[PDB]
């Protein structure tokens, strides 16, 4: 099952992200259910907005807000929902919604899948336009969602990204 | 697995439909296998016809013809094969093929995924064109299938739809 | 799971192929992981090339090179990653990479899915253009892959294809 | 403009078809307007049906029903609306709607675009399934169109197809 | 050419909209050039946003801001860039950018293309969600465009929509 | 028409490329016809290869081999056949086929469409992978084309690219 995917080969620099939502997809937000492992429809987003990158989670991790660390994963072509990609974390985008702190890591395909992301070691190496586009996306994608709201605190580095993976991996191994 | 998906949170008005065939897809008819839970090719349909809605089934249900209640689920964007959507039943389309009675429910996305279908409580609230299109589809999609044939008896209401879900859920819990 | 799919109903003439890569897809090479059964990204291919047919494997088989018999499966429309298709083997394309012998069978949809492939009994009945296109594909798709290289030895018949399925099925039942 | 496209290089065996509707497209019926040459929406078809082949017309031709000879053009990949393909006529499908006689030729890509259709010289060489699929399509695509109706008289040979191109080309050069 | 398309058959209730940008398309903003009639790239929008409807213009019209009346045209399936659709105006969305007043009409497919929009006579009959989605789109699609900015004044009725078509058609016939 | 598109606003650094083939498209090679301006099918390529970038030509230019300077134009999303993009030339890929010298320029979207390509001034600033992918493509896309063959001489700089645009623009204004 998707529930038995390792967190990574070598955490926190060598991790697996379970893809839930492909880059550039229609605006359906899917979630792996932690009970069945199946792909569930969470909602049909009301804005005319698309995820700017592939969107998923690291298995066996528990972020401060009670669920797995979310990850955005840029790729030359959109991935399949339910596929697992080997990645390297490179950066984190801090935000608050109406559940508190909810960081989104950014991680690039690992060098064994591809050499293309090898120049990207830290948050400053991501294209400006891509960072601006991502932030705008999480700023606005819920604008028409009555019970929901989001505030974007800003970008941090790969070491802040890694420390979140370790803290969330440890917290899953007790709680 | 897809085999451990509940029938619904609150049957028969609050159910889960396991998607097998997306709206507007190429004409490949897929089926979840009840042994592995994998998505199997059932056939390559010979007509130049597409499913007018997403097409799947309610798990843990057994309809008179020896398999799960089939459901059609209209959505603003096509869903992924193997995804689970939370829905409300709204209507039923009665038909006979060469296995007897084989109803197809129609159910709309539940209000928690979306407000868009909230005005649709019963069969009369579905667009005319959509009902006519669906009926035409099941009338004709097998026209070129030598061993197979279909007759479309007509539309019934949400209460007829719900009573089929309850009767099929009970029959799965003994047979 | 995909790990409990039978090898076929009646080997070697009646087999199941687990689809990993759809015909005409973006150039992402996916692999079912034999540990979780999930779909994993293996790499982002560097050539501007697409798989000319659907690409997968027969479960419960072990080819000389330490993994399941690979299969190419032509279909009127591209299949979904992780779907299982019932097929008949019709031919085999022999090649060496930097792991030795790595045949790729060709198999067509079985007559119960479709009548369209029924005229194809053996390797000579496949369109010339399709065989030439496939061979060119495996010749070149790795051209830009530093550690990797491929040589295409040529086409053999359905009986050579079947004997490989039997030898690989037997070898999985001991090793 | 599309209005200055020749009828063919060497009529009736070497012709140009102006594409209006791609194979496998959403069910929007487009028409080149003979006044502007622009692509106009003619209607949104109500059936869940797709054109089984690319659909267009031969320029400078006038069929008995007051407009250009319609052509269906099978191709390995769908064409762009408004593109011109060089073809060879191979067959004709006779029908009546509520304007009388309205044949649809079938023509395959000419050998200079492709060798793939070179084995198809006459109507008997087209796949059975394709002929059956096309006929079913024109039989039914208007079923839900109140003012409209279609009857399918059947298949004729390449020489009947060519004689229609010549008669329609001559009739355009007087009327 | 697209430059010789009439404004409508019977203005202002029966008009032609020249499509420039399909509903749900990648975020490339195209423009017909009034010199050649060709489709030109105007820019690659920086937001992760899609046009919620098809987007074009009425030919032979000049709006206060020095170019043709812009129109949004909802359709069951996305249209082709450069296609002409027959529509009925139903409503107008008023806004200011850094060129002043720049209304966008909404118009639905005319009854001869389709019966589906026949219930929509005025702005109040458009789905709420669709109006909210459109307004959000024009509010935000330029957020990352340095020299550009937009303010959304709100919705007006079909009679306000028609009077704009007449005033813009008259102004094109002198200026 | 597409025949009246200028060569550029300010040649050779500010040019218009007429798109013929979108990035990542099915393998149909289209050509604008210089007689009608329509999009013609030139052939259905036999390899399983896709154009790695959008592919078109500069109007009013005549390259040594008797037709317009060909251009490859990388873009965040694939363009429409027959659209015109404003670009800046950045590099040239020299090759011989069986008509002699047939350079392909590379040009990026001009800064007014987008800021994304602004860091790319010369051939060395294009991603390595992209240059390698393009060269591999023109090396191999004709491998199965009996009468045709291609040899790839290599990359030159923006000044070599510009001098070709000027020489080809001058040669069109006499010959």
């Amino acid at each position: 099952s998707l529930l038995n995917v390792p967190a990574g080969k070598d955490l926190p620099e060598d991790i697996y992200v379970v893809i839930e939502i492909p880059a550039n997809a229609d605006p359906i937000k899917y979630e792996i259910d932690k009970e069945s492992g199946a792909l569930f429809v969470d909602r049909f987003m009301s804005t005319a907005m698309f995820y700017p990158c592939n969107y998923g989670y690291i298995n066996h991790t528990l972020s401060l807000d009670g669920d797995p660390v979310d990850v955005l994963v840029p790729t030359p072509y959109p991935l399949q929902p339910g596929s697992v990609i080997r990645c390297r974390p490179v950066g984190v985008l801090k935000m608050t919604n109406e559940a508190g702190e909810d960081a989104k890591l950014v991680a690039v395909p690992h060098s064994k899948l591809s050499k293309e992301y090898d120049h990207i070691k830290d948050v400053n190496d991501l294209p400006e336009l891509l960072k601006a586009q991502i932030a705008h996306f999480f700023e606005h994608y819920k604008d028409l969602e009555k019970g929901k709201w989001v505030k974007v605190e800003g970008w941090e580095n790969a070491e802040a990204a890694k420390a979140e993976i370790v803290a969330s991996f440890e917290r899953a191994k007790n709680k």
